[PDB]
């Protein structure tokens, strides 16, 4: 079984994705994500070897035929994603790097003489890493996986397969804090505006914490307006909203499809709902009691109360969130929220292997 993300980290975090070029991995039909890891030789888990973009049904070459039954296969890129490490911490990050290069190199080897086989739980040769296979009912083959024969093919990686997530402490988004902070708040969609705003509204008041109230009410706000935008832009049906209702031609097939997600930049990761409680009851019911009218001065009352609804009842951003991460101390732990990069900014970019 291929060991679960750890959840907690002392301060901000990094995980990365990285999308193979030159093979695919064929498994059979509805197979879990994962078929293995790259752990160093002390045992630290570095990276995930999971399927990910399906590329059709699976056909074993005639001259391949091995009396096994590969019966509703399907073939699949491959995508590296690494066991998330502190952001700071260089060996980690370095040791990922050097553990996902040296894969590709064994990779490359595997469909020159084991075109069409299962990956072997090995070591590597300078005895750092150790590959652990957790669904051996799969076959690695070079290219689309179409012919018996490689092209010779050398696997590589670009920053077209790669993103980076990092998640930090909920209660420091808004502070800018920190350099990861600050590039997570440059976020096009992130309005800070809103901070100083919710002081303005909140001065009678009496708040438990006015400045993580604002916090929150910015990051919370910017997120549902961001959502009504890209409803309206992309005629997506949230919750009860029809954008047909509104003129509005549906131009994306929901909140996940790829478009949409590159649209937001830097994608939150996290349930939205889940920042409310860094609040105390009183302060998130003033938090929230805000949120509905500056939706209502933007979009129709019907956008307005959908996404307003959609995030209150739980809704995700787009698709399953990692909303179990946590910072700080390990016996009282905080509130992580998560951010992929859609694409790898400069900033991030030494945090991501490079083929050249
Ligand atoms: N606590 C954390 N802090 C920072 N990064 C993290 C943390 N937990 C996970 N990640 C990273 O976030 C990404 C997680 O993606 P993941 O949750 O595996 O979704 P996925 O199902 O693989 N995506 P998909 O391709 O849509 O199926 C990886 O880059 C992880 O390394
Ligand atoms: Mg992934
Ligand atoms: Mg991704």
């Amino acid at each position: 079984a291929t060991p679960d993300f750890p959840t907690h980290f002392p301060k901000s975090s990094i995980g990365i994705e990285n999308e193979l070029a030159g093979l695919v991995v064929a498994m059979p039909a509805n197979s879990a994500q994962k078929f293995g890891y790259v752990k160093s030789a002390q045992g630290d888990a570095l990276f995930m070897l999971t399927k990910d973009m399906n590329q059709g049904s699976y056909q074993r070459p005639p001259s391949l035929q091995d009396g096994k039954n590969y019966q509703n296969w399907q073939t699949h890129t491959v995508e590296l994603v690494s066991y998330p490490c502190e952001m700071d911490d260089k060996a980690a990050v370095e040791t990922r790097k050097q553990a996902m290069l040296w894969l590709a190199t064994h990779f490359t080897t595997h469909i020159d003489q084991s075109n069409h086989q299962p990956l072997a739980p090995i070591q590597s040769e300078d005895g750092r890493f150790v590959i652990e296979i957790t669904n051996a009912k799969h076959v690695i083959a070079a290219g689309n996986g179409i012919s018996a024969e490689s092209q010779g093919q050398t696997i590589t990686m670009t920053p077209s397969g790669q993103q980076a997530t990092v998640g930090v402490a909920a209660k420091g988004f808004g502070t800018s804090a920190t350099p990861e902070l600050r590039l997570l708040e440059s976020a096009p969609w992130y309005q800070k505006s809103l901070k100083s705003q919710f002081a303005s509204l909140t001065s009678a008041e009496n708040l438990d914490d006015k400045e993580l109230a604002a916090n929150v009410f910015a990051y919370l706000t910017s997120i549902y307006l961001k959502t009504a935008e890209l409803a309206k832009k992309f005629g997506i049906y949230i919750n009860e909203w029809d954008p047909m209702s509104e003129q509005i031609t549906p131009n994306a097939n929901g909140l996940t499809d790829p478009k949409v997600k590159n649209a937001w930049e830097i994608l939150p990761r996290t349930k939205p709902s889940k920042i409310v409680e860094i609040l105390s009851k009183s302060d998130a019911k003033a938090v929230m009691k805000h949120i509905k009218p500056q939706l209502q001065s933007r979009y129709s009352e019907s956008l307005s109360k959908n996404v307003f609804q959609y995030f209150q009842d739980g809704g995700e951003v787009a698709g399953h969130g990692i909303n179990n991460a946590t910072v700080g101390d390990k016996h009282s732990p905080e509130l992580a929220i998560l951010f992929e990069f859609r694409t790898v900014p400069n900033e991030l970019q030494s945090y991501l292997p490079k083929t050249e």
